[PDB]
């Protein structure tokens, strides 16, 4: 679990979005595993606007942060799960690092701010949904 809070927006994994997120829907994209909902309170986070390929992510299954080198956002095949059929997920970045299903939502950050959230993984890999291209999150 986990979310990004920026301005009057909450960014979460689309497969973990609550009834309240869908009732306050701003934008969602199944191909990216993202959903953005509106909030009443002002958010705590800054979004990075950069081309970094190194950063640090939070791994809830270890209660720890780990440094990572990650690929540029791209279209990557993701196996069928209980939430989606087998498909190409877009704007996805992979890295070597530990992850388990419940780690989705953990934030990846570089020196400029929030880069994205954990969305996929397996066998010593961790995949992050990029948010740096969503310029409208800051107005
Ligand atoms: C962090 O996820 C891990 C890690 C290790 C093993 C398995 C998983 C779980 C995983 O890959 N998914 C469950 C939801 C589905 C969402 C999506 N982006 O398509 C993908
Ligand atoms: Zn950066």
């Amino acid at each position: 679990s986990g979310a990004i809070y920026v301005g009057n927006y909450r960014v979460v994994n689309r497969h973990l979005a609550t009834h309240n997120d869908w009732a306050n829907l701003v934008w969602e994209d199944s191909s990216r595993d993202l959903l953005v909902s509106s909030t009443t309170a002002q958010g705590c986070d800054t979004i990075a606007r950069c081309d970094c390929q190194t950063g640090v992510y939070y791994c809830s299954s270890r209660r720890k942060h780990y440094p990572v080198s990650f690929s540029k956002p791209s279209l990557i095949f993701v196996e069928a799960s209980e939430y989606y059929p087998a498909r190409y997920q877009s704007h996805l970045m992979l890295a070597v690092g530990h992850s388990e299903p419940g780690d989705c939502g953990g934030i990846l950050r570089c020196q400029h701010g929030v880069v994205g959230i954990v969305s996929t993984g397996g066998n010593g890999l961790v995949g992050f949904a990029d948010v740096r291209d969503l310029l409208w999150l800051d107005e």
